């Protein structure tokens, strides 16, 4: 029963939607960012992935990162090469995969990263000086998944459906379209302007928009006031996301595990109660334990505490972030497991239950 934003999107895009509206009630579809790019202690491998050498099995949601393609670089911001994304991307959704995209938008004013904080949003959104910007900037996307297309024998173009995540974390004051440095009225018109030109004006039909505010910043005696916070309307989003690092064991959160996974399904329950009046699908679009330091991460405090409650556990789906390679990052990264890592027994738990689905236990998602 929901619907797109976009009435005229692909079929494989509507099938999409729809099969993770209807699977979402029994089911939680598992994700990795960068996942067939390297890993802890590879790189290089052009089909290989940590997730698969613990499991034997590939990740079900593969998320990408854009930062980058803006300025006309060849590779992301953490050198994950565009040419190797497109191509890893078509792998994925070859195999049944879903794709999700994600963008740290470089800072146009003084051409730092996402972390710089030199105020942008004001200038990029129509009527400000740099919307020339934004325009160009929208357009190295539309020519990135003109690279993701194939031509069927009828002269027909396909495209794999793509859950586009922008702006994230937009409540939170660390990223230059965040609070503080954009009013929550320029972060809302910078968000219509990029559905608006990406759907209306380039006409793009194989996108799925979702947006994914940070838990850490909202209250929660207040959790949908805080979650609404910069909401461009429901004719704007499909998928009501969160980012939620702080409920699985954040270092800075004081909390005792038992509150914080009583915290994790209050959180989850009312982003489902939100996503279900409005007829959206909601996710969980980022967590994870960074160096898996938790015992029983995956099966104590992320599936136990999704699984506790039925409205939490309407979620459709759980990405954790990208494990970063060691050999060239100098940090220790990671939000999934490699042979040998402490949890990694613990994760293949978490694949085994009957709830969580890897890529090798996928329905047909676009059909
Ligand atoms: O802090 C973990 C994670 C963030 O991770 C960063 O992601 C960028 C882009 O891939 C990368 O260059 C950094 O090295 C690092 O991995 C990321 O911003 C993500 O959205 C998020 N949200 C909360 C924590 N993270
Ligand atoms: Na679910
Ligand atoms: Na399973």
């Amino acid at each position: 029963l929901p619907a797109l934003i976009d009435t005229q999107a692909t079929a494989e895009t509507r099938a999409l939607y729809r099969n993770l509206a209807k699977l979402r009630y029994k089911h939680l579809l598992f994700g990795h960012e960068d996942s067939l790019a390297y890993g802890v202690h590879w790189e290089g491998d052009m089909d290989r992935s940590d997730v698969r050498d613990v499991t034997g099995a590939n990740p079900a949601v593969y998320g990408w990162e854009l930062g980058g393609l803006e300025l006309g670089h060849t590779a992301n911001l953490d050198a994950v090469n565009f040419e190797k994304m497109q191509h890893w991307i078509k792998a994925g959704y070859s195999r049944g995969g879903v794709i999700t995209i994600s963008w740290h938008v470089f800072n146009p004013v003084s051409g730092g990263n996402s972390w710089d904080k030199t105020p942008a949003v004001h200038e990029l959104i129509p009527g400000g000086a740099r919307h020339a910007t934004l325009k160009a900037y929208l357009d190295t996307f539309v020519a990135f998944n003109e690279g993701l297309a194939d031509v069927d024998a009828q002269g027909n173009k396909h495209y794999p459906p793509i859950i586009f995540r922008p702006w994230h974390e937009h409540n939170g004051d660390w990223f230059w379209w965040g609070k503080g440095h954009a009013s929550e009225q320029d972060y809302i018109a910078l968000w219509r302007f990029t559905v608006h030109y990406l759907r209306d004006e380039k006409k793009l039909r194989n996108l799925i928009y979702a947006y994914s505010p940070d838990r850490s910043r909202i209250d929660m005696a207040n959790f949908e006031a805080g979650y609404l916070y910069g909401y461009p309307g429901d004719a704007y989003v499909d998928i009501i996301g969160l980012d939620n690092y702080w409920d699985v064991g954040h270092e800075a959160n004081t909390a005792s595990a038992d509150e914080q996974k009583a915290a994790l399904t209050a959180s989850l329950k009312q982003l489902v109660q939100i996503a279900r009046s409005k007829g959206k699908i909601a996710a969980l679009t980022e967590t994870g334990n960074n160096r898996l330091t938790i015992d029983n991460f995956w099966t104590e405090r992320l599936l136990g505490p999704i699984s506790a409650d039925a409205d939490a556990s309407e979620i459709a789906y759980v990405m954790v972030w990208r494990n970063a390679n060691l050999a060239r990052e100098k940090s220790e990264q990671f939000f999934a497991p490699f042979p040998g890592q402490a949890t990694a027994d613990d994760f293949k738990r978490f694949y085994q239950s009957e709830v969580v689905l890897f890529e090798d236990e996928l329905p047909p998602l676009y059909r």
